[PDB]
């Protein structure tokens, strides 16, 4: 019964849920051999198998998943090109902006780990450092970075100076098809509507690029209820205030401006403005 990859037996008497989520995520990689050849002679049966690990991760508190995703990363340092490949399948599913498994929070271990390994040059740390301190900035349960904006008028404000329980940051450009289904997603949300009216809810948009005109053109999609800006001096894009590499993306912040979802979908949002309203 020799197969490629084993994934370990669950005890019987392992009846919580949570007790058997905990084993299969911490056992998982047990049966592997990362100094093998199974990133090159089988990376069809190895990739399907991080897939399925980044999927069992989501069932456990996020403090044994990101335990668990570092202990792993560790593992491969025995093998430079395994810790390369497994390295590059964690970007390709939790980083990667066209992944719909994408999880920063399972991502920032993962960097981690390479910022930490004996196994990468320093030139070849570059890159995961630059991420990691990227990754920090508006991250889940922290102050989102302020930053002032332009009005159509010419009229200044800034993301702090807006009082709200409730800000939806919105980064958009002008043309892109899938800001306009963005638009519309925001649009058909009732809990949208309802909290911008009660004032307990700010839509902020936000363009950060240098095609001003384009974005005068298209200023009339967007629904006068909301504040619609752009950046004069382009300071989120020059000093990298915001993680621009997917527009759109979407914000949601407190009263405190401390970041409750980044970089979510419209209905994530919608849910979580249903629950908590």
């Amino acid at each position: 019964t020799i197969k490629t990859f084993t994934l370990p037996a669950i005890p019987q008497i392992m009846v919580a849920p949570e007790q058997r989520a905990e084993f299969l995520v911490k056992h998982y990689w047990d049966n592997v051999n990362f100094a093998d050849t199974n990133y090159i002679h089988h990376p069809e049966i190895t990739e399907q198998a991080w897939v399925d690990y980044c999927d069992i991760l989501n069932h456990v508190p996020l403090k044994t998943a990101q335990e668990a995703i570092r202990k792993t990363i560790d593992r491969t340092n025995v093998d430079k090109k395994v810790f390369a490949y497994i390295t590059d399948l964690a970007d390709k599913y939790l980083y990667d902006p066209n992944s719909p498994m994408r999880n920063e929070e399972f991502y920032i271990p993962v960097l981690e780990a390479m910022a930490a390994s004996p196994v990468l040059e320093e030139i070849e740390k570059v890159r995961p450092k630059a991420r990691l301190e990227l990754a920090q900035k508006n991250r889940i349960g922290t102050k989102a970075i302020n930053f002032t904006y332009t009005l159509a008028s010419g009229a200044q404000g800034s993301l702090y100076q807006l009082n709200a329980d409730y800000l939806l940051l919105f980064i958009n450009n002008p043309g892109c098809h899938a800001c306009t289904e963005t638009i519309e997603g925001l649009k058909q949300a009732p809990i949208i509507s309802q909290l911008i009216k009660e004032k307990k809810l700010i839509v902020l948009s936000i363009y950060p690029d240098e095609e001003l005109d384009d974005w005068r053109k298209h200023l009339n999609e967007f629904p006068k209820e909301w504040i619609n800006g752009y950046d004069k001096k382009f300071t989120i894009k020059e000093k990298q205030l915001y993680d621009l590499k997917a527009i759109p993306t979407l914000y949601l912040l407190n009263k405190e401006k401390t970041v409750l979802l980044k970089d979510a979908t419209t209905q994530a949002i919608e849910e979580y403005l249903m629950i908590h309203q």
